[PDB]
């Protein structure tokens, strides 16, 4: 037998960094969870018990903290690029570094209407993420995403005109609840290396902001014909607003809310126009996905 | 043998309710998870296979939705009281109803700076909860709480002067991170029944708001001597601001963030005054609890 | 205000211990998660920032590992007793120690039909637990339990003869699925202190074994009239087999499996006697509880 | 813009099936969670609100239950193939079906040493899974796996001889704990369609059994030089025992157990040869992956 593919490293590395402004007293915190997996001339660790080719995953962990100490950890696209570039440059025989970063929210508290200098709240489990693949000889591929953005609209969602055959029981509807957990990913043009990534640093926060804003506004304003149609509009707009993005991907569950017929109880009317109480369904759920690119 | 205690019912009942203002088009949503457990003359269901004394848990589920259809679901203290009162009044032989409600956040979205009439965001996994125990002959006991409120302050937390003996390795500190998940509970004076609960309806949202506000402000402003001392201040203030509360309980984990000594690497300084990168510890964690009452 | 109740300490302390038999080469592992919360003359830590009365939770963590190093960690009832007794004896001003222990399964692997000397498998997420409350002047109260024991029987479960009124839609059934996650707790006679606990050491593993055996056999053999009736039988038997137990508590969810009517599709028959495919319901679920004592 | 990729359907479809032997009274249960995502000429649902091309995900759910009613649900490789083949054959314009199945354990209980005819225990959260991609014109690609198989060996694991530089703090060790959650995947030769899958039905349970057996035996018997080296041996053997498998993939976390130096306390010796009490680390963890193919 032979090794067709291999990568190894340290996952679930929790990192916090604080920035203190000496002059203002304002402190800023960042918290993330980091995974770094390396590829290279490491097949003999698997086939021959040759650990000489292994950069220990414990050392990869140390390196993550040292890199956070010596560089900015924001935007996560830049940090991941610095981190991955380090491994392929430091170790001749390592030829790719795969860096995934989950950024956790720490939003400054407002106390009595004034931003507090050093207290924060996790104002959502929504995440901002990056996947940075640093490949020697082939630059840096970055996928940026937002995930865990949980939303609901109580009307202005429809689903009718779908295929109807002997497997179909679903009633057409012109007014339903739509609720989802948004997973949205924008894939950047390949970057030739760390300098090119750095040359675009401002665009990373800007594009994340645009993607979120477009997601929320389209979700709220689209009188939705379906999840499919709504998510395409989101993707289309994001592409139109950042030329350095090549594709936009959405992965959306349809978290169903079912009407409850109560007419069996004293003729209570709770369906159609009289629907007020619904049963949220934990499972199953629709799952709808789209990758949109430039025509 | 004999039954010393018994209660039974339906847990994890997910409920959504929408309120539509016909005139404005503004819709408002509520989502909760409900548990109702009943007590009464039901020992024979356990000892004699006598199911005649059982109100089926499926029927308790139906009753939850019907009650939500026919009454306000807010404040959760009132809904739980209505619900529990129904079971003990409807069924002679049922003498207590234990209603736990978890309220989930659905905060109206602001789109282009204007509140949207029917789109919402889950802007936190923080919960507002109630535990309502309706006991025939003995009124209604309500415990209200907030939970899952996750906060961090990056300085103005201290821990020194603790007991030091042969089991102690912890260094005293005058400047550390403090991060916790706030679980705060306020226990109301017994209410004689549903009318008395209704007579106090406005106080339920007001007291929840006060508890949150006092929690966040004390957390942010107290140069903390310890979790113990900070949480007591929170509780003291809440008691001072609502005379219908008898006790205030806090349950707080201390979610440790550890310094990382990196001086082994090129003499890097990352401790004490130079501490910038920390390792959040998932476990273990301190757990600190207090119940505060009136002197 | 004033402190009405207080306890504090370290939660989620993961502990592993290995026992190596030098002579046989057979190794045995134990893994648990420990929480120790202390009570005593500690009110001033909360009201006066007096940390002198605080045994740091970090030191409580150290003490957990030291105690595991110097004593047996099995049965967990004994370990918890040793641990809690240490705190109230070591610290004059500490008057109670509350020790919760979750034991994780590490079952020796059989390889080619022979037990392996040092490899183990987690052959279930089922837990064996103890709650040991050590109260100065008042001995040691122990609650032992098994939890997370997930079972299903595909027939020989019934539910009929329950109360029927205007809230009832549930059909009576003479043949249904019953599936639950067993949480079973046996509460021991108070022990006067550590010597008395030690005098009963063998009974702890024996009683845990009996409780599990009786649970599984009753579940499998009882043509169940209801969860209520079945769980009472379990409790009755356990009480009859260990006189040092005062009560037996069960907490059982009824994890419903619903029939699926498919006759709308080509007259397919999948209900009643023809029921083969069912939909497991994640929520809601019945929750049925009983505490049984001696008449 | 334009749709570069799209797939949609129903996730988290829980399914139970019972088989009753009329003659013996022996019943057998299967429980799984199913996801079916379809691809085809569906771009206009996204770009033009054309729902005519959508097979509703609700109908895909119905179809899952109907297929389970009318066919065997075991081995999961065959069920997934039947299910995916149905969609591409039934709907001209659907050209791929992606079926993921998670099988949940329901192992027959032994009561008083005899297998019970209709009671089962979930004797592990370990899963048996399939990923079946049915592509019109291109047959059926199946990946089979086991996951969630959690194991520990308390000695006969080593890690030394790794790369040492300025980022390295890890001590070499000749005797450590190794614990992991096994994720192992075997990828089958492409099948031309449903007949070819059926022609190999017996091999699916046999190969799953071999993979598990080889995993457990190698884990227990290999005096491991590293995770890398041990997992390669597992993969090598599995490939040697089933020629219809093209590759074998492992994904293994190294769930670290750290020594605890206690010599600061009364010179207690708990390291090296005296190590008995360890601290399991929840995070971070190494993550080691390998795909092995035929040379
Ligand atoms: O938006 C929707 N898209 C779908 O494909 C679908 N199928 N059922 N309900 C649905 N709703
Ligand atoms: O605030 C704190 N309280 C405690 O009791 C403690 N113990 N260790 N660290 C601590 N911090
Ligand atoms: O065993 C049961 N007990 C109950 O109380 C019940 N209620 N609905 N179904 C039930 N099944
Ligand atoms: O088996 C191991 N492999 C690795 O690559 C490694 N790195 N640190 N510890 C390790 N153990
Ligand atoms: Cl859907
Ligand atoms: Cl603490
Ligand atoms: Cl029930
Ligand atoms: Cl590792
Ligand atoms: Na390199
Ligand atoms: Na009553
Ligand atoms: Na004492
Ligand atoms: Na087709």
């Amino acid at each position: 037998s032979a090794v067709k593919a291999a990568r190894y490293g340290k996952d679930n590395v929790r990192v916090y960094k604080v920035h203190k402004d000496e002059k203002t007293g304002v402190q800023t915190v960042y918290e993330m969870t980091v995974c770094v997996l390396l590829e290279g001339e490491i097949e003999t660790s698997y086939t021959k018990a040759d650990n000489s080719v292994i950069v220990a995953t414990d050392s990869i962990k140390n390196t993550i903290y040292i890199t956070a100490k010596q560089n900015p950890v924001t935007p996560p696209e830049l940090f991941g690029s610095i981190l991955g570039t380090h491994f392929i440059e430091k170790y001749n025989h390592i030829h790719a570094a795969h860096v995934n970063i989950v950024c956790h929210r720490w939003t400054r508290m407002d106390i009595d209407g004034k931003p507090h200098p050093h207290s924060f709240i996790r104002d959502s489990e929504e995440k901002r993420n990056v996947q940075v693949d640093v490949v020697e000889g082939k630059g840096i591929d970055i996928k940026s995403s937002l995930s865990g953005l949980t939303v609901l609209k109580s009307t202005n969602s429809q689903f009718w005109g779908f295929l109807r055959d002997e497997y179909t029981t679903l009633k057409e509807t012109w007014d339903r609840i739509l609720s989802t957990d948004v997973d949205a990913t924008w894939q950047w043009k390949n970057f030739s290396g760390l300098q090119e990534v750095r040359s675009h640093v401002p665009k990373f926060d800007a594009t994340w902001a645009t993607a979120r804003e477009v997601t929320l506004k389209t979700f709220a304003e689209d009188n939705s014909a379906s999840v499919q149609a709504t998510m395409y509009k989101m993707a289309e707009q994001i592409l139109a607003r950042q030329q350095l993005i090549e594709t936009v991907e959405y992965s959306l569950p349809n978290k169903h809310y079912f009407e409850i017929d109560l007419s069996w109880h004293k003729g209570l009317q709770n369906t159609g126009k009289n629907a007020e109480v619904f049963a949220p369904q934990s499972d199953p759920n629709g799952l709808i996905k789209c990758t949109v690119g430039r025509s």
